């Protein structure tokens, strides 16, 4: 499953461990032990009662491709794992978000919309010609990349369990985060209820705390 | 994969996600970026510099029986995922862990090992009859256990990364960990080994901090 | 700070780094940003909000004194440190949890609760024995204490961010908790509550989940 | 204790939890148990043999200002707390790391180390004339802040224990990680020297991987 986010983005499972039954064991090895229907109102009732240690014996692999300033976000939930490509290893990419000019749709703005979207794409245009310019001058490229903007794309591996990505959801599929890595959480929930169908839709009736899903 | 431990005990792999190749994927998603050789020289390469995070893309889940006393100290490795029978919930087993009279071996006695082989028999099982005794009577669960002794078998599920399980490796794989911890952690390392041959052997030569593997 | 709880045990406030005021400039180091009645309004902000990180700035360490099948339960809170007495390196103490009568009021019993009271403590005796017999023919510590059974007292040093510690309070200051580490909880609420004023009421108002505080 | 680092950047302590007695003292709560030549031993002796977790009793808070190419690198970090200045809430100060031409010192380059430096200087000023007309124009702080450069100077507070420090100094005080973080990582340093002298030698003599210190 792979789904395209903002205009260059992506999110893709990669792997993934378990499935909704894999909680259920873990959960009962507690009462030394069923069927569709009792298995299912075992999940509810863990999430209902925030019982939510089973869910982290369900683990996913993704690879996200996704501007820096979204990464910066993202890699703030500490109970997961990452491995990134680096700007101090590797030549970076002329590939940057560039925001839609419905991006500024209920803002009242002084200059139009589109001429928002041109001096974000001329900034970054001079940043990268200049980026490039260091480094075939023979500076090192960890120092000549500290000129690129955060709308750089970058990619990654993020390796979570269930209840961190419920955690996740509860932050990220909401009105308060920024509207940018909402729409890679809207992705990751898609993701997440293909694959945990009876533990999303418990999360959503019973513990999901934001107002997107 | 599934193991016999001590007297009564087991570890029995019941998933995994990835392998040796997760992580060279996952190391790759840094420089953007092959064949045997070099994807088996990167791994060493990783494992020689402690450069682990890419290891935590391997998770395996383990079932896991073993006695409460062994139980205490592995689950003190909190980098981990942990569901455990309960006492207070469930009529907890008459299964007790008696150590063989080998156990003793180095150790000089002055009652013959055989009978404290049989004084600890004897003890437990009185334990585990007043324990009978109390749940028969009406006491709670949760009250009547306390009687009983850390020799209790317990049963649980484990899922742990790679990069953490190695740590449990270095820490309970070694003949400063417990005897009874030792002969768990020969287990989790066949099983790592099989599951993960290239990780394992650059483990063993680069990283690994024990002197019994 | 120091209270007893149970026939034996304690809970004391060994060290603490911060205060209310602690989460308020670490989370405005946000706004690049008052007084009283500003910073209560903040702390009430975050708490209603979810927004928690600012209170992992908070750090307490407690002294504990607690029979083995509390500790165990205690020790599951993995985002927190801990030290405690090895029965593997130090002969331990005859010291026992036994219940009080009242302990078991609400349940009709077969035998008389003051009998429940004199079986535990005659069993606890007999282990005891059983394990200073093994310890003085030679057997090794490590190895004779695995006869002791579950209220045996231990001792541990537990260090908690405010965050982790309101987790634990929702957990186990709960009607759903052991009633044990209930009392244990109720005595590190009342040392939270002296420390963090403002931080606790928030909790209480906005955010704790369980159902005695 | 407050150190300058690079051009405008800084550490500062804040507040510290714990001395070299707090680790000697949560470790014997194990032993159940002295003077400054057998403690300074116990702490060498933990040191030398990894038993490492006594030392996560004594925590820090820092107040730190940095370029947001350290910060990414620093945040990775994960067993620690942190919270920072944010791009969607505030205005971000005109403030940038500009390297000094001794920076490129060992580095053939076909452009003169001063003119590297202006380039630098210039495509910031440039990047933040656009941040601001955007500001200015009415575009949301949170979308207009996507231009700035990776050298941008950002603030945060971070608290940390002991063990998790010494893992960010063998990461981070090493001849592999990028010049200026370990400029960060030397000041950090120089702090738990000073306020754990005891550990700090310890640390350096017997555990300590990396090349600097
Ligand atoms: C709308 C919004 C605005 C934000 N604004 C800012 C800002 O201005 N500045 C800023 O710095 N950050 C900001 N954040 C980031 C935020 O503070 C969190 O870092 C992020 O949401 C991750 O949440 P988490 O800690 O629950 O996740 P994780 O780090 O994945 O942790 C998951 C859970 O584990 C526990 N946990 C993990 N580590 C610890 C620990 N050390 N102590 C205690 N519990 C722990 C907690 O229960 C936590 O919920 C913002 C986030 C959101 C959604
Ligand atoms: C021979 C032996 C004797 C022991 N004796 C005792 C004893 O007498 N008393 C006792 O209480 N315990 C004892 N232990 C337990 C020991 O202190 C550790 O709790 C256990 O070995 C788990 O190690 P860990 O912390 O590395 O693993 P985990 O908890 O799985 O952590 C893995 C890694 O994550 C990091 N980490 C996780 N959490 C934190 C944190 N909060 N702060 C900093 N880093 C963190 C560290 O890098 C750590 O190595 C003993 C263990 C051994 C092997
Ligand atoms: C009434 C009750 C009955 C219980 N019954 C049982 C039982 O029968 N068997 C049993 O084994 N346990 C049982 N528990 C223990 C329970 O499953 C938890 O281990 C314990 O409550 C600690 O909760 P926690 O994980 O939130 O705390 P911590 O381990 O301190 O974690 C704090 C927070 O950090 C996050 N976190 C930390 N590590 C991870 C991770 N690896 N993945 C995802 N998120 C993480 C979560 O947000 C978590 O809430 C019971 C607890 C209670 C209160
Ligand atoms: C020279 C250098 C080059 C680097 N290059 C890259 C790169 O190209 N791309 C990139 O993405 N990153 C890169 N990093 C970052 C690196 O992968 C680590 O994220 C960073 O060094 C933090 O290390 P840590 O995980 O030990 O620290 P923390 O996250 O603070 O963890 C401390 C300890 O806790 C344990 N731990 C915590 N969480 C887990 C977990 N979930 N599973 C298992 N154990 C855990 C481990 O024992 C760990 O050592 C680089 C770092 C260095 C120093
Ligand atoms: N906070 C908290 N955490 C918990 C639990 C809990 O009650 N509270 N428990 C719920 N538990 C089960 C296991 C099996 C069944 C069932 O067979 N009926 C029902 C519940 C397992 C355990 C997991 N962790
Ligand atoms: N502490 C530390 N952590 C690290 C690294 C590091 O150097 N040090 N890095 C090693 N990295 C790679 C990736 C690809 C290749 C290869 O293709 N040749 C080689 C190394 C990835 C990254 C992972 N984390
Ligand atoms: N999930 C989540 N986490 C967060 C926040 C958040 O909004 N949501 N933020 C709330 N933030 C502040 C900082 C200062 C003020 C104030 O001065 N008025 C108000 C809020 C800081 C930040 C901390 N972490
Ligand atoms: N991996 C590992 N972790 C450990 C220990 C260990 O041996 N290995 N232990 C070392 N311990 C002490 C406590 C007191 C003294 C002393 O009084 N002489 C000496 C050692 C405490 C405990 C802490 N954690
Ligand atoms: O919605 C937010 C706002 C902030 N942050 C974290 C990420 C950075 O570490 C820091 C500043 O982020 P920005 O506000 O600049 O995006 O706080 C988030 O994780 N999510
Ligand atoms: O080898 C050891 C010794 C101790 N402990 C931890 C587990 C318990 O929380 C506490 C006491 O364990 P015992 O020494 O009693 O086994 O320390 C271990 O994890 N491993
Ligand atoms: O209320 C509970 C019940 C269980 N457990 C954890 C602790 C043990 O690891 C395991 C079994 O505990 P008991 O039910 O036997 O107390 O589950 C708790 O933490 N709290
Ligand atoms: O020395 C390094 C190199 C990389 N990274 C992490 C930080 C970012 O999440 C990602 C890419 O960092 P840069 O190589 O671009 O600095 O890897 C580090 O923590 N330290
Ligand atoms: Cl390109
Ligand atoms: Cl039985
Ligand atoms: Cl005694
Ligand atoms: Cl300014």
């Amino acid at each position: 499953m792979k789904i395209d986010i903002l205009d260059k983005g992506f999110v893709e499972l990669v792997d993934v461990m378990g499935n909704d039954l894999s909680a259920v064991r873990a959960a009962r090895v507690s009462f030394d032990m069923k069927d569709e229907e009792r298995d299912r109102h075992l999940i509810e009732y863990l999430m209902k009662h925030g019982a939510e240690t089973p869910f982290e014996h369900i683990v996913f692999t993704f690879h996200v491709k996704a501007p820096i300033f979204v990464a910066r976000q993202w890699f703030r939930h500490r109970i997961a794992s990452y491995n990134e490509l680096s700007g101090r290893y590797s030549k970076l990419s002329y590939e940057f978000y560039i925001p839609s000019p419905e991006r500024l749709e209920g803002y009242k703005t002084t200059i139009p919309p589109e001429r928002v979207t041109e001096k974000i794409s001329e900034i970054v245009d001079k940043a990268y010609r200049t980026y490039l310019e260091l480094i075939e001058s023979g500076v090192p490229r960890e120092v000549a990349r500290i000129v690129l903007p955060l709308n750089l794309y970058t990619r990654f591996f993020w390796t979570v369990n269930a209840r961190s990505l419920m955690n996740f959801l509860n932050l990220r599929a909401d009105s308060h985060a920024q509207w940018e890595i909402q729409q890679y959480a809207l992705a990751i929930a898609r993701i997440f209820k293909e694959k945990c169908p009876w533990t999303f839709e418990a999360f959503l009736k019973y513990a999901y705390k934001g107002d997107i899903l």
